[PDB]
């Protein structure tokens, strides 16, 4: 992965991210590793080694991103999972979450600043005093570290949950091998370049938000816009706004999101939109109905 983000911020393109109609914020490629440097300078600070396992909760798509390379180039392996809907009391996440912490030899957690506060709670709930947090958004205020760690082909990369799992979560072991396996192959039966623009919404936990588009878009160096999940469900129609202002021709969302939209049929019958920019809509197969994609 190492060879990856190096290449990436060999282009002008990058990273876009969305606060709201009329704000955004710029992370070029080269911005990135600069960026990735100073998050691991405060990672090794923590106590890290390579190799060992660490843990995401993340809401703002900045803090996550940096975190996910400032790991790649310190050589850990960080576990890619949702943030809980609310820490204060036990519940199905955080059942979940207490298995997985308790899996991963109780790992670090890596956060925000506006979560740091909600998962520190986790302490008295869980009754284990060997849990520990960490803010990202402080981190990019620390020097860089350009001693990369040595990394090798089949190398553990990244921990995925199956979040979507009625019983107790499983993790997945992925190596920078098995990962760039498919980023080859799925450039090439789909066509992206340097070129394309690619929206995404879907949170960074699920296996869309990695490996099909993020990783894909810095493998290619295509420029890159990431928007909130809360703000799209929060009102379907930003979904077209975004396509408009970005003229973007890589988007994807499961069939969930399509008929959301439908549900507007009065507002898109008044006042238009550009989406010829559009060139590839991806959406997950395990929900696939027809009817409400000719609608």
């Amino acid at each position: 992965l190492q060879d990856v983000l190096t290449e990436a911020a060999k282009t002008t393109n990058g990273l876009t991210y969305i606060v709201n109609s009329k704000n955004e914020l710029t992370q070029s490629y080269a911005q990135l590793q600069g960026d990735a440097e100073r998050v691991l300078t405060g990672l090794r600070a923590l106590g890290l080694k390579a190799g060992d396992p660490v843990f995401f909760q993340f809401s703002s798509n900045h803090a996550m991103v940096t975190a996910f390379w400032a790991c790649v180039l310190g050589g850990f392996v960080p576990t890619l999972v949702s943030a809980a809907p609310t820490y204060r009391e036990m519940n199905a996440a955080v059942k979940k979450l207490h298995h997985a912490w308790k899996l991963l030899e109780h790992p670090l957690i890596l956060t925000d600043d506006s979560l740091i506060e909600e998962v520190q709670g986790l302490a008295f709930l869980w009754h284990t005093d060997q849990l520990r947090v960490a803010a990202v958004e402080p981190m990019l205020t620390l020097e860089r570290d350009t001693a990369a760690h040595p990394a090798a082909p089949d190398d553990s990369v990244f921990f995925i949950l199956t979040s979507g799992s009625t019983g107790m979560p499983k993790c997945v072991e992925h190596s920078h091998r098995s990962v760039l396996a498919n980023v080859k192959g799925t450039v090439a039966a789909n066509q992206f370049t340097q070129e394309d623009v690619s929206l995404d919404w879907m949170p960074l936990d699920h296996i869309g938000g990695i490996v099909m588009f993020h990783l894909v878009n810095v493998y290619t160096g295509c420029e890159q816009i990431r928007a909130r999940t809360d703000d799209f469900i929060a009102q379907p129609l930003r979904w077209l706004d975004w396509m408009d202002r970005y003229r973007a021709t890589k988007t994807w969302a499961p069939n969930f999101a399509f008929a959301m939209i439908n549900d507007y049929e009065k507002e898109i019958s008044s006042g238009s939109w550009d989406l010829s920019a559009m060139t590839c809509m991806i959406n997950g197969a395990e929900a696939v109905v027809p009817k409400t994609i000719h609608r």
